């Protein structure tokens, strides 16, 4: 609840985390609500200075890394990458595609938790399709021009 936040805070404030760190730590916490789209829009400007750009992708890849209980912390960083990588400066995709092995192990990620439902095969489904994503040059092309489009549209209406 705040107490989550109150939590995250505090471990903000031990270990010094800029604020992209923070952000990035907010947008792939354990909370069962989705990244928020405008959070996520702070997180992708950021990606243009690369004191910046190095912190969220290694923040990013310590999530990734993540076990067990902690599933939403990989799922969310998944969906983070997607996002990033559509919205975000070109380098983000340039170097997930460089990096695609180590998504590719996610898709053998198991947790089944105390009630026995399986929570894992989320992160099987959605680490399948970023894989998907990062291997197609057009579609990762045809991607990052929708996303200036509907920036256009929301632009020449305002
Ligand atoms: O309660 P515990 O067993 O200590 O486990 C923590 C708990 O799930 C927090 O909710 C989580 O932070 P968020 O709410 O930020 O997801 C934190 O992740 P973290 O170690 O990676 O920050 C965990 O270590």
């Amino acid at each position: 609840m705040s107490t989550s936040s109150l939590r995250r805070q505090m471990k903000n404030i031990v270990h010094n985390y800029s604020e992209a760190e923070i952000k990035v730590r907010e947008a792939t916490s354990n909370d069962p609500w989705g990244p928020s789209s405008s959070l996520m829009s702070e997180i992708a400007d950021l990606t243009y200075n690369v004191v910046a750009f190095s912190e969220i992708m290694s923040m990013i890849w310590k999530r990734l890394n993540d076990h067990g209980k902690n599933w939403r912390h990989v799922y969310k960083a998944m969906t983070l990458m997607e996002y990033l990588i559509k919205t975000g400066s070109e380098r983000v995709s340039q170097q997930c595609k460089e990096n695609m092995y180590a998504v590719q192990t996610l898709k053998d990620f198991q947790y089944v938790d105390r009630d026995g439902k399986d929570q894992g095969v989320n992160v099987r489904e959605k680490a399948k399709q970023l894989v998907a994503l990062l291997r197609d040059e057009d579609r990762l092309r045809e991607e990052r021009a929708h996303a200036l489009k509907t920036k256009e549209k929301l632009a020449q209406t305002a």
